[PDB]
């Protein structure tokens, strides 16, 4: 039984405020912190800000604060609401808003209660999140998974100088035999590719972005991976690792053709490729290199070449801004097998209720699901419980660096430890781990 | 009572592995996370490292947790030990190790368990962690204090590649009515000095270092100091924020003088400085720019030094490396009158009841206390906890940047809303917190 409802703002990864949801029933006082969102986006549920130019610069989340406050928390008090039962949960916050993407309420105000919620009720249950997760969601627990970290190492695009186009470059230990072992072997390359970086480019070359990888200034992806293989055989960990990719080609799309010189003011148009031709590209390095995930290889309304695309590449193919955790994108990406595995990322859509049924949705559908961090971070933890929870086999949460990434990492070895003989790592067969 | 007492390997937020304890009473598990120091210094608590180079580049633990489960787990709950009496459990674990520097066991392993014994505690008396803290260092508790962060925006010396050789430049919003209020405006000025180092330094300017701070190549102190004024004025608080400085001088320590071009392989001895020379060159500084507090200013060694311009300067001067938390060291410094705050490392000593001394100590001989993070952090947030109960007015601990570091500032917003009319934001009155 619920007695209260409280919120306040406290500070994400990067220094900017988010939501932070206290609820308390007799077990105690659970929280829950939201990660950063969208304010202004076409498909997913909107973050409230409070848009003040003189208070942080226009980010504040006093408005979502106050909507927990005085509008959510009376009126779910009220309500009498049983909090294992997440559907009725947020059903009833769903309803409070009234909006098809939380506008209202802000999206941001709505998930931490709903988060908070289901941290009471595994309370009430006397079990782990993970299992009350596991529950909710109807994932076999005999045994758990645990999923492969795809290890964020390395950055390009936007998050660089350099003309290297792609976005982020990771690194998935697959050959591990556990948990433990993968992160280890994980660790151990990243320190070796941070060394390899400041010797190649630098020591200013070794400082990390928001989510904890290096960006140095790199012209080329075969550069790029290149520089990983090194890492990997100077940590000595040949054939136990893998790449993944996060293309992030809607940055570079343009007039339906893709500038892999986007970063060139200059960019010579002759140059921009089509989508088949961009598919011939990434056929090419998954040839030369262990790539086993590439995620948004075309623009998020450039249904027809991902379906062209899919049909001849073997590997994992991710939706992110493709499907941005909407159920109606999800629905016609499925029909058009446009990929087969959608990032889930729970604020895009507001409850953790449509979070869950998005993934069986997609499981549903032979697809993989990789449960994913923002960019703007804390160290809240939820998100270990929900893979495991949710049993996907694969967790994208940053680098080995940064406490916001490694906290989950953390919650993860916790787990592990905990469920002993009753869990599994995924291990190569990350891909579909729902179905070990 | 206690029934288990249980260690694990983590990692810290730069990706190397740290000991984690847990114990456990009839009120719960209760777990802590040590920071990571070093497992050789001269005068510091040995931190125990595993020095295989096959795992985790020599940085395991594995032999510090060996240490924590099979021998001081036994013993420990053997003994039957009150939590609540803080002095007792680490008189246990002290004499446990049988070593001064606790070498025998690791620092890493030792400090583990008397942090989790704190917290078992704090839920025994049925209070939070900083009020049992409170009563455990005898602090003044009304009301309460809270700290004036000083956060970590830009570095220099080693941590950068330009001729600067001050290696931290911080900002301390002091005018600030509220720790919240003071929390809003160091991360303004963040914001800011982000923008205007990718600006004038390039994009990748604004990758951050260990500790959340930028490291631009920045050539000159004034340089340096001229960013920082520049950031405050474009968040428009003017006259509501200092600076403190780090100057790390140890290490451009040479031969008995001060070499300000240390990262040049071509300095000039010519050049190179005197105690008194130098201290000349931080009057002028402290003429031109408003900084409040100066640390290391000076050698490890180099009593002279220090004594002397301490004469002089009106600011509050703090003892990092001079002290390295050792008592010998803390009594040789206030005898020489060499400094007027004392860096705290809870790591650097080992225990919880040797740390509390030590800040004891200090007060009594008039000096300020700045409770510190360590480079490699974790999500435990024990230092905000910790600084609020020693009433100290003062905590560094990073950027407003990067969760290892937000973690601790967050805690600290939830201690001042929770003590509501209890308490009082150190601003202006940093220095002597202790007796507000
Ligand atoms: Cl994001
Ligand atoms: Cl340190
Ligand atoms: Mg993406
Ligand atoms: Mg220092």
């Amino acid at each position: 039984a619920v007695s209260k409802v409280y919120a306040r703002s406290v500070y994400d990864s990067r220094g900017n405020p988010t939501v932070e949801v206290e609820l308390t029933t007799e077990k105690g006082v659970f929280r829950s912190i939201v990660p950063s969102g969208a304010s202004t986006g076409v498909h997913e549920a909107l973050e409230m800000r409070d848009g003040d130019k003189s208070k942080w610069m226009g980010k504040g989340v006093l408005h979502a604060v106050k909507n927990v406050n005085d509008v959510i928390a009376p009126a779910f008090v009220k309500a009498n609401i049983d909090v294992k039962d997440q559907k009725a949960v947020d059903d009833f916050l769903i309803s409070l808003d009234g909006t098809a993407n939380k506008s209202k309420l802000g999206a941001n105000a709505i998930l931490g209660v709903s988060l908070a919620a289901s941290r009471a009720a595994a309370a009430e249950k006397n079990v782990p999140l993970y299992k009350h997760l596991a529950d909710l969601s109807k994932s076999k627990t005999s045994p758990y998974v645990l999923p492969v970290p795809f290890l964020n190492v390395l950055n390009g695009g936007s998050h660089a100088g350099g003309a290297l186009a792609l976005q982020e470059f990771m690194i998935a230990p697959t050959g591990a035999k556990t948990f433990a072992e993968a992160l280890r072997i994980g660790s151990e390359v990243y320190h070796n590719l941070k060394s390899l970086t400041k010797k190649r480019y630098g020591a200013s070359a070794g400082n990390v972005g928001d989510e904890g990888g290096v960006a140095p200034n790199i012209q080329t992806a075969e550069e790029a991976l290149d520089l990983i293989v090194d890492a990997i055989k100077a940590a000595g960990h040949d054939g136990k690792v893998k790449i993944g990719l996060d293309c992030a080609s809607s940055e570079f799309f343009k007039d339906g053709k893709y500038d892999l010189d986007f970063k060139n003011p200059n960019s010579d148009k002759s140059k921009w490729l089509t989508g088949p031709q961009l598919a011939d590209l990434y056929h090419s390095l998954m040839k030369r290199y262990p790539i086993v995930s590439i995620e948004d290889p075309f623009a998020e309304d450039d249904w027809e070449a991902w379906s062209h695309f899919f049909k001849t590449a073997g590997i994992q193919i991710v939706a992110d801004d493709l499907t941005v955790t909407n159920p109606k994108r999800i629905a016609t990406a499925i029909e058009k097998k446009a990929a087969d595995a959608l990032l889930l990322k729970v604020n895009q859509i507001g409850t953790l209720s449509e979070s869950i049924k998005a993934a069986q949705d997609s499981f549903a559908a032979g697809w993989g699901v990789m449960v994913s961090h923002r960019s703007g971070e804390t160290e809240d933890t939820f998100i270990a419980d929900l893979v495991v929870g949710l049993r996907t086999g694969q967790i994208k949460t940053g680098a080995p660096a940064r406490s916001e990434r490694l906290a989950k990492l953390n919650q993860l070895l916790r787990i592990e430890e905990e469920l002993g003989d009753n869990a599994v790592f995924a291990g190569e067969n990350f891909h579909h781990g729902d179905k070990l």
